[PDB]
């Protein structure tokens, strides 16, 4: 990589991976265009098994944004609209409270305080329909942000109905294979164990557990090459040859509510760039922030002088994507230690204010 990417790349995270004793780390840097790729530690750290760039790191929340553009991709192809409701594709939603819950608001996390999970006890069919039926609103839809993989996770669950494909059926057709993203996962299959990192929680190796919803909310595993070019789609998606992938994309990245410095696309959260580190660094340690909401009426095109991201974890695993479409400048960072938020902002603030 040319040496001020790399300097600045290496002054970054070498402190960070000693001050967080991170194991094992891969970044990608996104400059003009093309990717810059590092490696550190262990993905395997008994086994002494190195981090490379074919070592597959569990996402966590940042899957929702595969999740988003997966959607986004339904509603160009007409299967489905953000303005509809719940109901329609879940009948036996028959529950009052979901009058007036449209997929946008299951989308952007403002149906009235779905919980941030999907309780654990819920593992049938008939518990989900169940708990969805059984949950009651805090507050109206439309009013409130209350961040939720219950949410996103229905959305992305009811978005692929139409077509008739499981959700990750849809997801490596519609947008892992038309991207070339051959090493991104919703299950790992046995050919790729081997590269397939684990997490380390309190020392213990550890791998995220099956949940309901955990496809649609947390499932997606990948490597640090297939990040980046997932980054590079999302950065020009009028590259994209597949036309509604295109404009799934770029519907992903519509501002549809404001919370202060923040605008919250389908999976993808943006701020105006330039951006106050402050507004960003903006973390993991509430459990639970209710915000109140302006709705953007309509929506708010793709803006390209924005800074798009998403943060993600699971117990084992922390990472981070972040990028400026207007500087074709992105950095994606995947570490298998859940390390804090602010951190990973601020890494990534130093890195790319330094190379723009
Ligand atoms: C997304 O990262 C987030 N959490 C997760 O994906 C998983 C975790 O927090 O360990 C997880 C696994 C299994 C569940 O039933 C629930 C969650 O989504 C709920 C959320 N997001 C964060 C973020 O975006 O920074 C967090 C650090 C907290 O967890």
């Amino acid at each position: 990589a040319p040496q001020q990417i790399n300097d600045i790349v290496h002054r970054t995270i070498t402190p960070l991976i000693e001050q967080q004793k991170i194991p094992g780390m891969a970044v990608a840097v996104i400059y003009q265009g093309k990717p810059y790729y590092f490696t550190w530690g262990y993905a395997d750290i008994a086994k002494k098994q190195p981090v490379t760039q074919q070592t597959l790191f569990e996402l966590g929340s940042v899957s929702k944004t595969f999740t988003g553009v997966l959607g986004g991709d339904a509603i160009a192809r007409g299967e489905i609209k953000l303005s509809d409701p719940t109901t329609k594709y879940w009948p036996e939603l028959t529950a009052k409270q979901w009058n007036g819950i449209t997929l946008l608001h299951l989308a952007t996390y403002t149906a009235g305080g779905l919980p941030l999970q999907v309780p654990d006890e819920v593992k049938s069919s008939s518990d989900l329909l169940r708990f969805y039926q059984n949950w009651q609103p805090a507050w109206a839809p439309g009013t409130q942000r209350l961040y939720a993989a219950s949410s996103i996770g229905l959305f992305g669950a009811l978005a692929v109905k139409p077509s008739g494909l499981s959700f990750e059926q849809a997801m490596q057709t519609r947008v892992f294979q038309p991207l070339k993203l051959n090493h991104t996962w919703i299950n790992v299959p046995p050919a790729e164990e081997k590269n397939y990192a684990w997490g380390y929680r309190e020392g213990k190796a550890v791998h995220v557990s099956p949940g309901a919803l955990d496809a649609e909310a947390y499932g997606v595993k990948s490597t640090i090459e297939d990040m980046a070019r997932w980054v590079q789609s999302n950065l020009k998606p009028l590259d994209i040859n597949e036309k509604t992938l295109q404009q799934g994309i770029q519907l992903a990245q519509s501002r549809y509510w404001q919370t202060g410095d923040m605008y919250q696309g389908l999976g993808w959260e943006m701020l105006d760039w330039p951006v106050n580190p402050d507004s960003i660094i903006g973390d993991n340690k509430i459990a639970l922030a209710a915000r109140p909401v302006k709705a953007i009426t309509p929506p708010t095109p793709a803006v390209r002088a924005s800074w798009v991201h998403k943060t993600g974890a699971t117990g084992g695993f922390g990472s981070y994507v972040a990028f400026i479409p207007e500087k074709e400048l992105g950095i994606v960072m995947l570490a298998n230690k859940n390390y804090p938020n602010p951190a990973r902002v601020d890494a990534a603030w130093q890195i790319l204010n330094a190379l723009q």
